[PDB]
């Protein structure tokens, strides 16, 4: 669900989902446009197009199993697809932790549409 989902960010990359990932960039927020403009942001378009290829279950109200063992989250569970869910969710919160390095808010918060043209739109 995504109450996890923002749960593994702030457990990986120990910050606040909702703070910081929200309304950045083209995709980072509710659906997506556009290119994505920096690694963050296309991490969250991974994350998109992830969630887009599930099927047998929701991403967005579907609950998940994980344990934390050898250093690293790992997703469980007898559901195939509810762990497809959870690996979703995973990748992106390394992915926002690995690239935290480039982040930049002041440049890519609340960007705009226009920055984000459909014509432009990446196919996953």
């Amino acid at each position: 669900s995504l109450v996890q989902f923002e749960t593994l960010i702030m457990k990986v990359a120990k910050k606040s989902g909702m703070q910081w990932y929200s309304n950045y960039g083209c995709y980072c927020g509710w659906g997506g446009q556009g290119r994505p403009q920096d690694a963050t942001d296309r991490c969250c378009f991974v994350h998109d197009c992830c969630y887009g290829k599930v099927t047998g279950c929701d991403p967005k109200m579907d609950v998940y199993s994980f344990s934390e063992e050898n250093g690293d989250i790992v997703c469980g569970g007898d559901d195939p697809c509810k762990k497809e869910i959870c690996e979703c969710d995973r990748a992106a919160a390394i992915c926002f932790r690995d690239n935290l390095n480039t982040y930049n808010d002041k440049k890519y918060w609340a960007f705009g549409a226009k920055n984000c043209p459909q014509e432009e739109s990446e196919p996953c």
